[PDB]
C-alpha cells in the first residue's frame, strides 16, 4: 500500500492521472520522481522547468556541478540526484527529443531506467515538448517498466485520450 490516490490502473504495475506532477510530488513526497532531463541537465521548460522552478533553482544548481564534474547524460541514460523539496531523489532521464532528430528507440532505452527503482513517480518521456506521440510513450511505458510507475499527464484532453486508446 501506498499514498498515490485517484489514480487509474491500466496494469499490474503501471496506474495514470490527469496531474500536475510538481503538485503531485509536493503531496505525496515520493521516493522517486522523474524529471524529463536533456543531456545538459538543463531545466529550461516543460516538465524539467517546471519542477526545477519548484526547487528555487536548487535542482539547477545541483545538476551544473553534476554536468561540471561528470560531462553530458547519453540519450536514454539516467542519473539520480537530490529530490530537494519534491521527493527523496530524482531520476533525470533523457529520452529522444524528436524536435532534435535523436532516434525514437532510444525511448525504449530510456524507460529501462525506471526498473532500478521499485516505485516513482514519473511523466511521459519524449512527450510534450519533447516531440513524441504520448500514446507511443504509454505504449513503451507498459511494455518496458515493470516496476511500480505512477504517471502524471498534465493536460486533462490527453489524459482523457490516452485512456480511452489505451489498449
Ligand atoms: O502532459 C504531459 C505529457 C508529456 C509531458 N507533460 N507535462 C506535464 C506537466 C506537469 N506539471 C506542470 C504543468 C504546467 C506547469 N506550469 N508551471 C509549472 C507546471 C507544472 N505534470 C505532468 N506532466
Amino acid at each position: 500500500v501506498n499514498s498515490f490516490s485517484g489514480y487509474l490502473k491500466l496494469t499490474d504495475n503501471v496506474y495514470i492521472k490527469n496531474a500536475d506532477i510538481v503538485e503531485e510530488a509536493k503531496k505525496v513526497k515520493p521516493t522517486v520522481v522523474v524529471n524529463a532531463a536533456n543531456v545538459y541537465l538543463k531545466h529550461g521548460g516543460g516538465v524539467a522547468g517546471a519542477l526545477n522552478k519548484a526547487t528555487n533553482n536548487a535542482m539547477q544548481v545541483e545538476s551544473d556541478d553534476y554536468i561540471a564534474t561528470n560531462g553530458p547524460l547519453k540519450v536514454g541514460g539516467s542519473c539520480v540526484l537530490s529530490g530537494h523539496n519534491l521527493a527523496k531523489h530524482c531520476l533525470h532521464v533523457v529520452g529522444p527529443n524528436v524536435n532534435k532528430g535523436e532516434d525514437i528507440q532510444l525511448l525504449k532505452s530510456a524507460y529501462e531506467n525506471f526498473n532500478q527503482h521499485e516505485v516513482l513517480l514519473a511523466p511521459l518521456l519524449s512527450a510534450g515538448i519533447f516531440g513524441a506521440d504520448p500514446i507511443h510513450s504509454l505504449r513503451v511505458c507498459v511494455d518496458t517498466v515493470r516496476t511500480n510507475v505512477y504517471l502524471a499527464v498534465f493536460d486533462k484532453n490527453l489524459y482523457d485520450k490516452l485512456v480511452s486508446s489505451f489498449l
